[PDB]
DNA sequence: CACATTCCGCATCGATCT
DNA sequence: AGATCGATGCGGAATGTG
DNA sequence: CACATTCCGCATCGATCT
DNA sequence: AGATCGATGCGGAATGTG
DNA sequence: CACATTCCGCATCGATCT
DNA sequence: AGATCGATGCGGAATGTG
């Protein structure tokens, strides 16, 4: 009950959440060269790129998935 | 005198031009799939993902010829 | 033993750094229209627009090549 | 519940084939 | 060499599970 | 003036047609 | 089924207007 | 060393040409 | 008018250089 798992990630997450493509979107345009990336798989890459944590694209599957049903309570 | 209309907003704004083409451009990929979005449409959506407000692309397309009109005066 | 060049520019770098495409990546898509950018173009033109200063794109292609000789040390 | 972990269309992408 | 078809890999939905 | 609101090329995109 | 042509929708310029 | 500055494939893009 | 081929311009590697 206290420090396991992070809240200024959370800021570091809505930042990249509203970067991107906000309430959505692009879908999935890896298709250029040899190595594009997917929005959840920025999204990650942004959050070990500003705190250091490894927090994977499954990591996030989930949560988002967690804040939408939170979105359904009214 | 006083409350109507932001200034954290005009940080959040000013944010979103410079995160997305600083000084243009890309123009308008929505070619893709069914449901992508235009410069000022994204910046707009920054917005209501980084205050709450609801700030509209045309507020916008007025607001930045403000900003031009500014970079006129010399 | 001061002042010149900067470590506040070093954090906005930072950030766009972080933006775009993390640890890579999209290449060169200025095939679009008639005006597109490269990614240091970018990350640049950010900076100029967060602090003010000019930080040329060779400006940038050095620092970082720096950056990478430091992640060669272990 | 806050989580991780199978599913499900997709949509590319390297190898047979008129 | 150009269409054809199993890889493989993503996001998001549907499920485990502690 | 700081604003909202018509315009203007565009550029896709769903329906007739060799 | 593939070119053809009115939708519709954006950003940015040109205008209202309080 | 922290820097700027040639290189090197690339990959478009405006002008000759079946 | 559509393929063909020198522009030109980027990022990143390899070098100057103070």
């Amino acid at each position: 009950a206290e420090g396991v798992w992070s809240p200024d990630i959370e800021q570091s997450f809505q930042e990249a959440l509203a970067i991107y493509p906000p309430c959505g979107r692009r879908k999935i345009i890896l298709s250029d060269e040899g190595k594009m990336y997917g929005r959840n798989e920025l999204i990650a890459r942004y959050i070990k790129l500003r705190t250091g944590k490894t927090r994977t694209r499954k990591q996030v599957s989930s949560h988002i998935q967690v804040l939408a049903r939170r979105k359904s309570r009214d």
